[PDB]
């Protein structure tokens, strides 16, 4: 099923876009939990990390590389945390694979 | 020595014991010694990368492999209600071992924000 992240990719609703290429999109989270909090999502609709295929390996890694490059561009030189949520226990809020990147403050432990 | 001399390098070379879940030529999954959830394990590359901020472009497939192995291990460990994957970078991330590692936590409701 389609999600709000599909609409964001299709430019049907606005988002503050940080980076885009042919296979992913990075944009600021609408409900930020840190001074910097953005998402990196694939344009391919993978609903959750538990159903990702082996052929998706490069794409998932690309999200992380784009994530760390965006983090550097946004000035997160003291570090940051990357998060992927799966399912109910993981607190996944949208069923479209999304990598959170949070920084600009001390991140704590446990991570939720 | 291959893997570096961080604690994770020692674990990769079997010089320090760990409770290993899965191993292949590219990575290792093993339980965290200080778990923050009923199930809490780590997936690390065998190639030493100190932190995600210095990962090279050609490390893409390897990083993605960590996540694929992570989700496969979570399934094998019965985390059917879900889980959270975490990478800590640097001081603000709380990184304490400078060998890239993916945390996988499950077996309870995880909360928001993630720290
Ligand atoms: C202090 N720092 C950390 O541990 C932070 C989390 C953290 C603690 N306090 C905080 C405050 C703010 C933000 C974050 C934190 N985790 P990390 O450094 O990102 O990941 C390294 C993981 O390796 C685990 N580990 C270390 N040694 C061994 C070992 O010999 N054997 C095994 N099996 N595991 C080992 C260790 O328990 C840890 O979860
Ligand atoms: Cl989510």
């Amino acid at each position: 099923g389609d999600t709000i992240f599909g609409k964001i990719i299709r430019k049907e609703i606005p988002a503050k876009i940080i980076f885009e290429d042919d296979r992913c999109l990075a944009f600021h989270d609408i409900s930020p939990q840190a001074p910097t909090h953005f998402l990196v999502i694939p344009k391919k609709h993978i609903s959750q990390i538990s159903v990702a295929e082996d052929d998706d390996e490069s794409l998932l890694g690309h999200l992380m590389i784009v994530g760390k490059k965006c983090a550097a561009d946004l000035g997160l030189n003291k570090g940051y945390r990357m998060v992927v949520n799966e399912g109910s226990d993981g607190g996944q809020s949208v069923y479209h694979v999304n990598l959170h990147v949070l920084g600009g403050r001390q991140m704590h432990w446990p991570p939720g």
